[PDB]
């Protein structure tokens, strides 16, 4: 059985930036997907974490789908900007709902979940590029975050974002670098058809985001921009300040964007990407520079180029995480290890390869893996041990 997503929304928060013109509540990506099951559910649950997760679990169980492996997805983009107590409480609430038991603290809920029935093998947080510094990242590690979706939308400072205030490309670069240096998965939100853009511009930037070492995310979450009633884009469309791409245009652009994605990239819509090769396989290696460090994409693929497993190995520019003296000053980061139905030992093979590369080719002391709490046991059975949120192992 595969991993089941559990997507929940945080409460409507005020705008992170002080501005008398800014809207009452911060703009979310879900403002333009108002008929999504999860956002309607969230509104009906008054945005309470526990209730949302419980409801979603019942729904999944009623569909006949598995719940042993779960990925938590925290939606909004402004969550990390809220009050700290609210953040820790919200996360704790989620784990409590997964566990079926209420714990004393967040750490107890996490430790309980390590062996619970509904394992949290991943935790994804949506955040804005400018709300993503060392402090926020450390909090995310406290939460047990495995993946971060950055609200990049489009990579040009002269293009209007869908959120208030917007952000700069530099912010995206910095946030991406920091996310990588802490061993997290990085996905970009990608909105083609934004005001002040063009299909050509969107295509060029799409090509650029996979060539520039400052960027190159692990995944793109494509949000095809479209005039949604009740939003500000509706007003701009009224005023003629904005005209959306025709269906054929947008579709063509999406196709062209899918046509240029590197092997190590996943594409999802709200094609030779990861998602599209899901399915004797052999081991493949693909190196590429990123954020001053090196990224190594290992995979298991057959002559049909169908994907069976992957591992993302980072050789970091610096050792930002603190793990004590036992694991040296130079450590590699396994930012992802994913394996399809069956296999399982393909994971063992990938990990062995990773350890060998880190020990021999790059002369690293240890390997650290930012695992989800429901996946920690897996790595414990491979010789890793929990240190400061990471699953670490000395290379010998
Ligand atoms: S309305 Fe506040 S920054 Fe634009
Ligand atoms: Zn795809």
């Amino acid at each position: 059985s595969g991993v089941t997503p559990v997507a929940v929304m945080t409460k409507p928060l005020p705008c992170p930036g002080k501005c008398i013109y800014c809207p009452t509540f911060a703009a979310t990506p879900q403002s333009y997907t108002p008929e999504s099951p999860a956002v309607l559910r969230a509104k009906s649950c008054e945005y309470q974490a526990y209730k949302q997760v419980a409801l979603r679990l019942r729904i999944i169980q009623d569909m006949g789908h598995p719940t042993d492996k779960v990925e938590l997805i925290i939606m909004g983009g402004t969550f990390l900007s809220a009050d700290i107590t609210y953040q820790y409480g919200f996360i704790k609430d989620c784990y409590d709902a997964l566990n079926g038991v209420v714990a004393g603290s967040l750490e107890e809920a996490k430790t309980i979940n390590e062996t619970a029935q509904h394992r949290c093998v991943g935790l994804c947080i949506e955040t804005r590029p400018d709300i993503c510094g060392k402090a926020e990242i450390q909090r995310m590690i406290d939460f047990g975050t495995t993946r971060v979706e950055l609200g990049v939308q489009m990579l040009d400072d002269d293009i209007y974002k869908l959120v208030e205030r917007g952000h700069r490309v530099s912010d995206v670069a910095e946030a991406t670098c920091l996310l990588r240096e802490y061993g997290l998965k990085v996905h970009y939100h990608w909105m083609p058809g934004l005001p002040g853009s063009s299909p050509e511009k969107d295509l060029a930037l799409s090509r650029m985001v996979f060539e520039d070492p400052r960027f190159c995310p692990d995944g793109l979450k494509l949000y095809p921009t479209m005039v949604v009633e009740g939003t500000i884009l509706e007003q701009w469309w009224k005023e003629g300040r904005y005209t959306p791409y025709p269906n054929g245009t947008m579709t063509g652009l999406i196709a062209d964007i899918k046509a240029l994605v590197p092997p190590y990239v996943r594409i999802s819509r709200v094609c030779r990407c990861i998602r599209c090769r899901e399915y004797e396989p052999t081991l493949r290696r693909l190196d590429y520079p990123a954020s001053g460090g090196k990224e190594i994409f290992l995979s298991f693929e057959d002559a049909s180029d169908t994907l069976y497993g992957l591992l993302r190995l980072r050789i970091p520019c610096a050792s930002l995480p603190v793990l004590g003296q036992k694991y040296g000053a130079k450590t590699g980061l396994v930012r992802e290890l994913h394996v399809g139905s069956g296999s399982g030992g393909l994971g063992r093979k990938l990990l062995a390869e990773a350890e060998c590369l880190a020990r021999d080719e790059f002369g690293l002391d240890s390997l650290a893996i930012l695992s989800g709490v429901g996946a920690r046991e897996y790595y414990r059975s491979l010789g890793y041990e929990l240190v400061a949120g990471y699953m670490c192992k000395h290379l010998d």
